[PDB]
């Protein structure tokens, strides 16, 4: 009945985890000093919830799986494991070591069949087995009814889902980080509760953001480069850092998982789909998607995000490789701190005064990390000024001033308070959805040797 | 079950050690007044962790070993001991004395075989034995599956790892000091928790750094030297001082162990490798490396360091041999002190006022060592000034001012706050990897005599 | 198991002794009012430690021995006792009186053999006995494996060690005062914890140092001496005063025991040696040296000293024989007092204000002796001023100003704070190492008479 998580017993993150999973009993049990403990704990509880919701005797496809995590489960899993990332050969070896070390000791699980399944694929790397295959999400031929994506960011969502549906899959799950900051087109940001920072490739030489490195210099003037950049806008390449682990991502694929509430898949076969968010905790979400045959209803093309805590996006000034520039940064703010600044923001406040007030509220144990305070104080100061300016320029009801050209005002801060919602327009009608092993002889030999005894 | 460390029972370092090794029970037991006790305690616990992680019945290679430390272990070690440093003949003699004094009293360990192995090498200094050899890491011929580097700074990392891999090694470990300050190209620095200071060879005659010596003088003017230095930049030679022990190092070899998360080794045989940091405590780290046959995935070439406490690098002014100069210095700062200065650094503060505030926070028992306070106060003062200057020179969004030449600003301080990450670009594709005994007759005779009874 | 020392039970020096020897149990037992009690207690515990570290059944050479101290030991000692100092005939008589008064009452020790050994030497003053001889460290012919130097300052270290190594000695120990202040070339200094003061011969007529004497005078003007001194620099001759005992020393021989960590001895036979400091307590140290045959590794030539408390060296003004001059003085400062002055020294302070603050911290029982306070207060005041001047003359990074001749600044104070290290360059490659009884008939007759009954 209880669930054990590898976190410290005095951690403040334990209370937030309990609030997000009211149907479990969470107990701390620390064994390792892993620096991504909070992120791993959330994903561990997410899989437990999914298994409870679905019924036994169901076949589940695990896309981009790590087979060692499913070894001690009593459900039927079919692991789809292509070898496309540099961390994959190590995961395969860890799978074989755990299997051989448990043979003859665990009897409830189908240990013998799993070992037999692995050997068959090694001899002929083209056969489908009940528990293992070497194909991709498009070229796999096994039929099931449930599909699971756990921390997968490298596929195009409408294309991948369509190939799952024509094989009889009616339910899908997606676990990962929130995609909202990438719909606002920010240049850098943070997930402070999970010790996570990300940044665009062009600003990796900044000075005062979470993920950067710079140098000491005296300051020259020439730097004669005739070719002009003249413009600095976000590009596709993005670097992620969870704890001390680095992951490169792509903006196009990240935004493709920001699906609307209702959409249609039109091809040789047609489907009507629905997307819903069931769990949310300070940047991690769980999504649930259903698919049914036929075309019903109509679509609007809107996606909605509910904010339990504050969300900020502001303009900041920094030096990149010694040159002063400006770009945008986003972050999350705890709800208690947001509610205690309502009275202060009724008037204009300087950034220096806001910083001192935030320190007093925080260090009263820290509610929020201290390295994000300076940019939050700057954002709050500009938001109050812009609100004050609006009240002093009252317009008339039901008219638009166009004396024909209109002026556009300047906006430096976007602040979504708790209990508010964001809404964006995306595509909702899809009608376009258009193999080698990759294993080497030395790797196949090594896997066989570990399995023998 | 408990682990004993040779430190004082009232030491404040005991709490930090407990937090870094949650899977053990640490108990103090002081027997000697060793002045490098904290450094020795970390290395003692690191080896215990490694043995627990790996499975028995495995062959382990100990590169650059001190065989006396492995004499009471129940695992199979193969010590690779060339004689290339002046401290090696003493280590060999200590090994023989401990073996002869334990013969006939310890039976669990393979004492008799170890004595027999040592005698065979003395007669013919070219044979490989199960527990001992006189070759280097390149010319050894024994095959194993685990390799361990404990405080080894004298080898080129990609070259050494490649020769280990072609012999069947799949796992490697490296224990030593953090290499991050040498990637920032500092001239001097400190590791205050371990009583360690280091400096470049050119600044050994300074006045107010950790490792220096100078004289008294009245001040002359001529010093007529026509040849001009005209420039002062870091060189290859670096001196280390742990407690009262001196060690010379080389900058090129130190930086070669700052490996990226993913890299390839291309030669007659090809391998794909991964590097990860598992333990970190105030500048002391443990790294884990895996190697697999074949080429998979792609590489980016980025190395990431996670900061649990503050990291600083600043410009300082001193007199070297009576002449005033300027260079850079780095150090580490405890996290609690960093969090308590957030409010103060919101405005501009003089170096004198910052020093008095730091003393009040520290001496409230000392959290940090007092001899690094003056340079920390100066570094904090310049960081606050530069942040204020950036806020008063706001630019426009998405543009670069190039009215074509751009001006570069001056930077005097780099400050990495807790819960932030550094990132550097390094090489990740390697394709180039290109014997005598050294023992003397008098030394061989002495070893034989100690072994006889 | 316990060790007894002849010091007062309420002395504050007892705590420092316990910290330096954690492996013993120290108990006070006062029997005499000796004024060099602290220095004698340290040497007593040092010999006990050495006996524990080495194994029984080993032959030990005692260079420059006092044979009465080794009379009640159960180990095998070979006392090398030439008669070259005026205190030697008295030490020999004390040896004979104790032997005759213990015959027939002590049975565990080899009392009968020691008495027989003494008589043989008197008849023929050229024979080597297992426990006694009349030669020097160069002309002795006994072979052993351990050598001990206890408060010996009258030999050249590289020459003495070479003659010990060719006789089969592999380990050596040296006990004495710290040689660091003589590497800085000071004119006078103190060891306040041991009631020890030393001074150069040229300043024995000063007024306000530890070891001096002067007269009252009204002040004349002529003193017509055509020959000009014109210069005052340290010379070879130095006087020591431990308690109320006077010892003359030589600067050349004192500096020869400041050995580097690694050095080579090259001659007919070659050796590789290593030096290490194992005990340190407020200026009193124990050194351990090992020697092995052959040539291995390379040398740098650096010697390192670790400071557990503060070390000072400053400029002072005094009248010598009525004439005002200036010279340098060194001393030691307790660590607790050093840590409490960090805040004060952030700004400029006058010598008068510094003296009052030091008195308040000290007399709050005395942590430090009051007669050294005036020179410590003056040294602190000048150090703060010089640091302030450096901050106001900032230079540029990586360049040297030589507009070609450069100016040298004035330095009046050297301050080594606790947890710092000194480093000096010394010689590390040695290749040059190039008898009468002295007893009288009346002395031999007296020794024989005391032995008979
Ligand atoms: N087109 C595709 N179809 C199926 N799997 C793919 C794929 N492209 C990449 N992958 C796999 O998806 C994996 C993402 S890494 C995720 C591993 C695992 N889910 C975990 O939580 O640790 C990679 O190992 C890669 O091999
Ligand atoms: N190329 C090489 N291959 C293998 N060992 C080497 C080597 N170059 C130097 N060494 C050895 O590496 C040692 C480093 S000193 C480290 C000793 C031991 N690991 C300890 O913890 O104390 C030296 O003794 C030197 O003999
Ligand atoms: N060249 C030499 N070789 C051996 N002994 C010498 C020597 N020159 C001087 N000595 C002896 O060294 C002694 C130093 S006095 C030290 C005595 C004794 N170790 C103690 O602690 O009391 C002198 O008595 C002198 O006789
Ligand atoms: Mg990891
Ligand atoms: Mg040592
Ligand atoms: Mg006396
Ligand atoms: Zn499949
Ligand atoms: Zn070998
Ligand atoms: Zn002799």
């Amino acid at each position: 009945d209880p669930v054990y998580v590898d976190i410290d017993a005095d951690s403040a993150f334990l209370k937030a985890l309990q609030r997000a999973y009211p149907m479990f009993e969470v107990e701390p049990r620390q064994v390792t000093p892993n620096d991504a403990a909070n992120a791993r704990a959330f994903s561990h509880l997410a899989i437990k919830l999914i298994e409870q919701e679905i019924d036994p005797d169901s076949t589940i496809l695990d896309i981009g799986s790590a087979p060692a995590r499913r070894m001690m489960s009593d459900r039927k899993y079919h692991c789809v494991c292509p070898m496309r990332s540099a961390e994959d050969p190590e995961r395969l070896a860890n799978y074989a070591r755990k299997l051989a070390s448990a043979a003859g000791k665990v009897l409830d699980r189908n240990i013998s069949g799993k070992i037999g399944d692995l050997q068959a694929v090694m001899a002929v790397p083209d056969t489908e087995t009940p528990t293992f295959c070497l194909h991709t999400d498009v070229s796999c031929r096994q039929r099931a009814d449930v599909a699971i994506y756990q921390d997968v960011y490298a596929v195009h969502a409408p294309t991948s889902l369509y190939h799952q549906a024509i094989k009889g899959v009616r339910l899908a799950y997606w676990v990962g980080f929130d995609t909202t900051p990438f719909m606002y087109n920010a240049m850098a940001g943070a997930y402070p509760s999970y010790s996570t920072n990300w940044a665009d490739e062009q600003v990796l030489k900044a000075k005062n953001i979470g993920l950067c490195s710079t140098d000491l210099t005296e300051g020259r003037r020439g730097k004669l480069s005739i070719m002009r950049g003249k413009k600095l806008e976000p590009c596709d390449r993005v670097l992620f850092s969870v704890g001390s682990t680095l992951y490169p991502e792509s903006r196009k694929l990240l935004k493709s998982w920001h699906l609307p509430s209702v959409f249609h898949l039109k091809g040789k076969l047609s489907f009507t789909c629905r997307c819903d968010t069931v769990v949310s905790c300070e940047g991690y979400v769980v999504k649930r998607i259903t698919m049914s045959p036929g075309l019903y209803g109509k679509t609007t093309g809107y996606a909605v995000t509910h904010h339990a805590d504050g969300f900020l996006m502001c303009k900041t000034t920094d030096t990149v490789d010694g040159e002063r520039v400006s770009f945008s940064v986003c972050t999350y703010v705890p709800a208690t701190i947001c509610d205690q600044m309502t009275g202060i923001l009724a008037t204009e406040v300087t950034p220096e005064d806001a910083q001192k007030l935030l320190v007093g509220l925080n260090q009263r144990t820290n509610t929020m990390k201290n390295y994000m305070i300076p940019v939050v104080a700057q954002a709050f100061s500009k938001w109050a000024k812009e609100c004050r300016k609006d009240m002093e320029d009252e317009k008339l009801l039901g008219v638009r001033e166009r004396t024909w050209a209109f002026k556009k005002q300047k906006t430096h801060t976007v602040y979504k308070r708790p209990d508010t919602q964001s809404i964006q327009k995306v595509q909702a009608e899809f009608d376009s959805f258009v193999w080698s092993s990759g294993l080497s002889i030395p790797l196949r030999t090594r896997i066989k040797w570990l399995l023998s005894k």
